[PDB]
């Protein structure tokens, strides 16, 4: 588990993460003022089952609330009104004690940090940004969903509550705190939000700032077709749209482009996620998953969110590509903690890790079979992955000698090493 930036400078730390992420959309009703407590206890477990890091949820306390429909939610963290740490996920001391405790047990701690926008209309905050001063988004004129003067990005829902994170006090403001979070409370590294609000390289002089050589990612969930006409983005693909992001912020972004293929393509087309792209620094900067708080289901009300969730007859196919292939992987908590998926994945990390695969580990694609089939070329062992694949055996692929590592779903989920 090294670190070190990419050949190309980008922030992926090593690029042999695991991620967990380390929380679901109903914590703060289905476990209040208390998820500090049990990331605290289960730290070991966490550890043992083989994450070198994880996505906690935003540290600035979120008092908000919205009903629409038969829907209610707030205080997740994503419409905070300051930084004081005392919210709806545990207190102050109890944050510093699970980053204590996470960190000792080896796991770095990854903030998630929410930049472009503010509870602005919230009562009792810290931080109070008067309006006329440039300070806002809708300090300046705001035709539509585009960057402004005030506002180098896209905007939140209405943009009224769109900060000015280009004004050098707004700037200002978010690197001390980046800094506090990473000398105060452990901060290994940050998790981006909506980073579609801001430039990409605002992203980059934050962590030149605060954390030049901790681990980032951005989130970027933008498809081609919320780009202007006249836009090069409009006729690109997911990849290049990430891929771009990347470049600019020099931070790994979440694959999108995978997910969109998992969602809409067959299991044959997740090869043309981020993840398979046969260019090692277009594949290194992949941070895959294969659901999140937003497009997954959580326990507790409504199922959460489900934007966008995997088919569930996918589920352990989706773990055993992401897992065995280049890219850093994201486990979401659900599916190791709640939902029973924990004995597989546990599984799969091991796999992972005596392989050595890698952000970068080269993979191919057989195109002879049916499902997926891939070889993955990890720094100590070769890895043949097949899904929902009439694959044979691994020789018909691949050359050496191969035992079965995992054996799933009646065949359905396949994987043998050299
Ligand atoms: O003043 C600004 C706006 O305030 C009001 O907006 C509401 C929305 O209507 C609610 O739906 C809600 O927003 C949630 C959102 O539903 C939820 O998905 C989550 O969003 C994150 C996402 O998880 C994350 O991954 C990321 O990438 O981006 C999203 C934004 O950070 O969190 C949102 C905020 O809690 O809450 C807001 C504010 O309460 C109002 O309806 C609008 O008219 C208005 O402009
Ligand atoms: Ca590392
Ligand atoms: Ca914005």
């Amino acid at each position: 588990d090294q670190a070190g930036k990419s050949p190309n400078a980008v922030r992926y730390h090593g690029g042999d993460e695991i991620i967990l992420q380390g929380f679901h959309w109903n914590v703060v009703r289905e476990a209040p003022n208390d998820w500090y407590n049990i990331l605290r206890q289960q730290a070991a477990t966490i550890a043992a089952d083989g994450f070198s890091a994880i996505w906690m949820p935003v540290p600035w306390r979120d008092f908000s609330s919205w009903s629409d429909g038969s829907k209610s939610g707030g205080g997740e963290g994503y419409f905070w009104h300051d930084f004081n740490k005392n919210g709806r996920y545990g207190s102050d001391a109890q944050l510093r004690q699970a980053a204590s405790a996470l960190g000792g047990a080896g796991v770095k701690v990854l903030y998630d940090v929410v930049p472009n926008h503010m509870n602005r209309g919230y009562p009792d905050k810290e931080i109070n940004l008067p309006a006329g001063q440039g300070f806002w988004r809708n300090d300046c004129a705001d035709p539509g969903n585009y960057p402004n003067d005030c506002d180098d990005g896209d905007r939140f829902i209405g943009g009224d509550a769109d900060l000015n994170t280009g004004h050098p006090q707004v700037y200002g403001m978010f690197r001390d705190e980046f800094t506090n979070l990473r000398s105060q409370y452990g901060a290994g590294g940050f998790r981006f939000d909506f980073v579609r609000g801001y430039a990409p390289e605002r992203v980059n002089s934050w962590m030149t700032d605060s954390a030049d050589n901790s681990f980032c990612v951005g989130q970027l969930w933008k498809g081609p077709s919320e780009y202007p006409n006249w836009d090069w983005r409009n006729t690109a693909s997911w990849q290049q749209i990430i891929k771009d992001w990347s470049d600019r912020a020099k931070c790994p972004v979440f694959d999108f482009a995978l997910k969109e293929r998992m969602q809409n393509g067959s299991i044959a087309d997740w090869k043309h996620g981020l993840n398979g792209n046969p260019d090692p620094r277009w594949r290194e900067v992949a941070v895959t998953f294969v659901d999140n708080h937003d497009t997954g289901y959580s326990p507790g009300q409504n199922g959460g969110q489900h934007h966008w969730a995997l088919q569930d007859g996918l589920i352990r196919q989706a773990y055993a590509y992401i897992l065995t292939s280049p890219g850093t992987p994201v486990v979401y908590w659900d599916h190791m903690y709640d939902w029973g998926y924990g004995d597989f994945i546990r599984q799969l990390i091991q796999v992972r890790r005596a392989a050595g695969v890698r952000a970068d580990s080269a993979i191919s694609f057989h195109s002879g079979y049916s499902g997926l089939v891939a070889t993955v070329s990890g720094s100590q062992q070769t890895l043949v992955v097949a899904l929902n694949s009439d694959l044979g055996n691994p020789g018909q692929v691949a050359s050496g000698s191969f035992s079965e590592a995992v054996n799933a779903s009646n065949g359905q989920v396949r994987v043998w090493r050299s």
